[PDB]
């Protein structure tokens, strides 16, 4: 059950939308049972239910919360579902589920080639590759993080408006040679400290761990990329035939 | 950080085997560090050093552990991997790995049909549904659980020498029909309680949540399966085109 606090600053309805909010992040409010009554909410903590319900209908209109009519509220668990075995950059996704897609920097450093780096993208060694780490956002909100090691020669030098946009598309343009195939390796984890505070989830929280090695048409690696994707927010699918 | 009881029935060689394997399954040791050498553990606990090295050479033995000529004792972390393009089953996955699979049955059930379950298979409503949960082990290591839905009429009556082989077999010897295609949903997630248990990891560790709807080749499908699969035992691996 909640806590709230009465002599707090923080408007009681702000309460009730923040814990609320940190109760599905948590999990403790699970989809297929639905909240407590307007009327137990504001019984449990003696305030009235014009507040219980400012804070429900708020969260109702964040798209958070949804109204089934007569038989409650409940917890909404969007989920978008990733096709693993079609080769698309984050910007493609999104467009093709006509959402808005945003990134952040997380961090840019141009960093010297490793032995391990090399042989993964069977690039030169000294060299420098772009290490690129960005959050991938959808309508504003966090579904991922990515980070990116591209051979420099592949992409030339790289400013803020390449992060802001799209890497594959530049990747083509400046190659002339289309994005053909990838490899990648999934893991199940848990959030880090730092990767549940950018990505407004919970320490520990379920994400999927994703390592992919990108190449081009002409079979050069051009991208080893290790990335943390949302649980609660995805579903990935994939297809299987015998033989 | 271990907790050693010399009061204890106990003897101390084992209690370091038990608090050794309770680190490595709640991450306190990780793979990349030495171990502490046998004098640091001898110190720290007031105990002999060959007892130490008793508990050691046996984790090591046991595969748990593995030694470096100059570097010292670190933690094995031997993962398997899942490709995740070719359809197959448990039993041919661990055959091809040369290891022998096997299963412990943790419930069967015949159910009757739902029509949630019924839309999924496209099977008869009123109908028989057989639900079998096993636990399968790779070498007597549980791997994974797995619950899997078959309508009654595509394996018929199903006893224990159906549970302890493989149900893929059973399936293409009774229909006369191969299996062909199936569809896979993955979800990471955070074992429960009673999965960790059954798994022999902690309580709260990453799995792989699978849900995977299966295919014979005249169209029908005859299998709906929830799975859990140990995040520290694999990892998934598949390749992408861009089409
Ligand atoms: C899990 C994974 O590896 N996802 C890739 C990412 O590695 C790649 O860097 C990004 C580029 O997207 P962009 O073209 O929009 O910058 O596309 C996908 O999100
Ligand atoms: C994640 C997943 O869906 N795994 C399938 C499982 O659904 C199927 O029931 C089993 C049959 O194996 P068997 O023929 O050895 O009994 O093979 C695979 O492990």
């Amino acid at each position: 059950h909640m806590n709230i606090n009465k002599q707090s600053p923080i408007p009681i309805y702000y309460q009730i939308m923040e814990q609320l909010k940190t109760q599905i992040k948590n999990g403790e409010l699970q989809p297929d049972m639905p909240l407590p009554s307007e009327r137990e909410y504001a019984e449990q903590f003696g305030i009235s239910r014009m507040t219980v319900r400012q804070a429900l209908s708020n969260l109702v209109n964040e798209g958070l919360l949804y109204r089934l009519k007569g038989r409650g509220t409940f917890v909404s668990k969007p989920k978008m579902e990733q096709a693993l075995q079609g080769l698309t950059s984050f910007t493609e996704d999104m467009k093709s589920r006509g959402m808005t897609p945003g990134s952040r920097l997380i961090d840019y450093q141009l960093i010297d080639s490793t032995e391990e780096l090399a042989a993964i993208l069977g690039c030169g060694h000294p060299s420098s590759i772009h290490k690129i780490t960005r959050v991938r956002l959808a309508n504003d909100i966090p579904m991922a993080i990515e980070s990116s090691h591209i051979p420099f020669e592949l992409a030339g030098e790289l400013n803020e408006s390449h992060f802001q946009s799209s890497i594959y598309d530049h990747i083509e343009r400046y190659n002339s040679i289309p994005i053909s195939r990838a490899k990648q390796e999934l893991e199940p984890s848990a959030a880090t400290t730092e990767e549940a505070n950018i990505l407004g989830i919970q320490k520990g929280a379920p994400v999927l761990l994703i390592k992919r090695t990108t190449y081009l048409q002409n079979g050069t690696a051009f991208e080893h990329a290790k990335s943390v994707y949302r649980g609660d927010r995805y579903t990935f699918v994939h297809y299987m035939d015998r033989l």
